[PDB]
């Protein structure tokens, strides 16, 4: 019985959590009420199993008792058109049927928050109602978030309420909480999608390459072997959370957790702090931990690698042990690195081998490896220094309108609320990279943004538009920002000349938040640059800067909604003329 040892090993409560989850992973567009009755069923149905493995059907794998349980009330399509004919298959391809339709962009009600006396009524009222709400609410929006992470993030998610609903000042104390979390949520989230994109799309061996770098940049202490296996672990846990198996991937993480930490000193020396606190709290720490102190005394890597004449024989061997191996050796004496660069060194330093390694002598043309990393290195450290100092002059807002006029210009095609979302988050790097020493930048920059542009390869690819977004994304993953940033303004485009509907800003923008009233804004910005691409000077920059004024100031004429429209009517005629 499977799904009995899931139960036992996860205990009641977690396990009916990541349930839920699972469910509003698959049916998205399903009613609360509805998911948290088949929970119970299933979870009802669990206990019989706990109680005796014999029963019923209790030696079913997860996958048929969870889809039979979606599927009662999913082959209803008036309500969800497509999640229909995945019921008729069976599994394994019902299941491949699910996650081939998870929804990255939702069409659903934008969540608002109730006042906080209501939030924190109801959260006494019933908090299990209140949190079950909450998974669910984040799940169905995000298809692909780490299961196990949500778990902690509920956790934190109610430690502000019980907390902040007892204090004087509750508004206060709350507030700033349920931003931090919806905020940390997003990113998270993000993060999660990139690895399972890289399983999905590229391969195994794709995100292998990926967490050996990585880990090894963060435990260059560690030994080869050990690092392996850590991988070889880590890897488990993202197939079984990318492919649905969420209870089973919750399961195996918990057990990483604790083999790393019981092999503490073979691993690190800066986790001792995350291995004592409860197992929710040590996942999510060790997960995001910092750097270990590099070896004292480490060797020149150009001796095994470039200089030994054995590297022809060693690579034919095993050639990914060796591979891997240099990835390794390489990347724990680089934590200055963004893992992409890691990544495009070994595949550089692999195809060399392949050439070298059949040529007459092998020993005089690979002699010129380090030669190559050179150029490869220059290009990432010369890109985030440009987009740093850019920051530091615009400041955030004007810095992502800079990248939304250059990423809009790039791929025209693309839909506007995406151009806006995904240049927003870009503009975020400025944040949070160039408050680092030149040494750290490079990780924290070239990394997120390849977080970001895999968040526009997705949404694109959902509604394909433009042929060189699918390019850059589909060609290969570790080359994206490159290709993006070697991108050049679409001298193809068809411009649409001018909606009068759609530059007409409405009062109702003058109760929106500052962020929202942001975002009409730039969401303009990247319709005029959908009209004039051709000359796009600073005239640009200062024609934005007029509907800034116009809603401060129609926003403040005490008009009968008058000015608001009136004034943008003669605007919109002024801006045209430009």
């Amino acid at each position: 019985s499977e799904v009995a040892h899931r139960f036992k090993d996860l205990g009641e409560e977690n396990f009916k959590a990541l349930v839920l989850i699972a469910f509003a992973q698959y049916l998205q567009q399903c009613p609360f009420e509805d998911h948290v009755k088949l929970v119970n069923e299933v979870t009802e149905f669990a206990k019989t199993c706990v109680a005796d493995e014999s029963a019923e059907n209790c030696d079913k794998s997860l996958h048929t008792l969870f889809g039979d349980k979606l599927c009662t009330v999913a082959t209803l399509r008036e309500t969800y058109g497509e999640m229909a004919d995945c019921c008729a298959k069976q599994e394994p391809e019902r299941n491949e049927c699910f996650l081939q339709h998870k929804d990255d962009n939702p069409n659903l009600p934008r969540l608002v928050r109730p006042e906080v006396d209501v939030m924190c009524t109801a959260f006494h009222d019933n908090e299990e109602t209140f949190l079950k709400k909450y998974l669910y609410e984040i799940a169905r929006r995000h298809p692909y978030f780490y299961a196990p992470e949500l778990l902690f993030f509920a956790k934190r998610y109610k430690a502000a309420f019980t907390e902040c609903c007892q204090a004087a000042d509750k508004a206060a104390c709350l507030l700033p909480k349920l931003d931090e979390l919806r905020d940390e949520g997003k990113a998270s989230s993000a993060k999660q999608r990139l690895k399972c994109a890289s399983l999905q799309k590229f391969g195994e061996r794709a995100f292998k390459a990926w967490a050996v770098a990585r880990l090894s940049q963060r435990f260059p202490k560690a030994e080869f072997a050990e690092v392996s296996k850590l991988v070889t672990d880590l890897t488990k846990v993202h197939t079984e959370c990318c492919h649905g198996d969420l209870l089973e991937c919750a399961d195996d993480r918990a057990d990483l957790a604790k083999y790393i930490c019981e092999n503490q000193d073979s691993i690190s020396s800066k986790l001792k702090e995350c291995c004592e606190k409860p197992l929710l709290e040590k996942s999510h720490c060790i997960a995001e931990v910092e750097n270990d102190e590099m070896p004292a005394d480490l060797p020149s890597l150009a001796a095994d690698f470039v200089e030994s004449k054995d590297v022809c024989k060693n690579y034919a061997e095993a050639k990914d042990v060796f591979l891997g191996m240099f990835l390794y050796e390489y990347a724990r004496r680089h934590p200055d690195y963004s893992v992409v660069l890691l990544l495009r060194l070994a595949k550089t330093y692999e195809t060399t081998l392949e050439k070298c390694c059949a040529a007459a002598d092998p020993h005089e043309c690979y002699a010129k490896v380090f030669d190559e990393f050179k150029p490869l290195v220059e290009e990432p450290q010369n890109l985030i220094k440009q987009n740093c100092e850019l920051f530091e002059q615009l400041g955030e807002y004007k810095f992502q309108n800079a990248l939304l006029v250059r990423y809009t210009k790039k791929v025209p095609q693309v839909s506007t609320p995406t151009l806006v979302e995904v240049s927003r988050n870009l503009g975020k790097v400025g944040s949070k990279c160039c408050k680092h020493p030149e040494a750290k930048r490079m990780p924290c920059a070239e990394d997120y943004l390849s977080v970001v542009l895999n968040q526009l390869c997705v949404l694109h690819e959902k509604t394909p538009v433009s042929d060189r977004v699918t390019k850059c994304c589909t060609e290969s993953l570790v080359n994206r920002r490159p290709c993006f940033s070697a991108l050049e303004v679409d001298e193809t485009y068809v411009p649409k000349e001018f909606n009068a509907e759609t530059f007409t800003f409405h009062a109702d923008i003058c109760t929106l938040s500052e962020k929202e009233r942001q975002i009409k804004k730039q969401t303009a910005l990247v319709e005029l640059v959908k009209h004039k691409p051709k000359a796009t000077k600073e005239q640009l920059k200062a024609v934005m800067d007029d509907f800034a004024a116009f809603v401060e100031k129609c926003c403040k004429a005490d008009d009968k909604e008058t000015c608001f429209a009136e004034e943008g009517k003669k605007l919109v005629a002024a801006s045209q003329a430009a």
